[PDB]
């Protein structure tokens, strides 16, 4: 699904981003773009960052 539509970030390239060794919500946005533009998307951005994170 679409987390962030400013950037066009889905779930799946915020897990892509965390695979590769991200290890933080903050780390995610540098990869990914993910919640720059606006405050839409960050509180479910935040949350597929931690259910990820906590499955590893
Ligand atoms: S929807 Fe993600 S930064 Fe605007």
């Amino acid at each position: 699904m679409y987390v962030c539509l400013c950037q066009g970030v889905t779930d799946n390239q915020i897990r892509d981003a965390i695979y590769e060794g991200c290890c933080s919500y903050e780390e995610v946005r540098e990869a990914t773009g993910v919640g720059t533009q606006c405050g839409k998307c960050a509180s479910l951005a935040y949350q597929v960052v931690r259910e990820t994170l906590n499955d590893l």
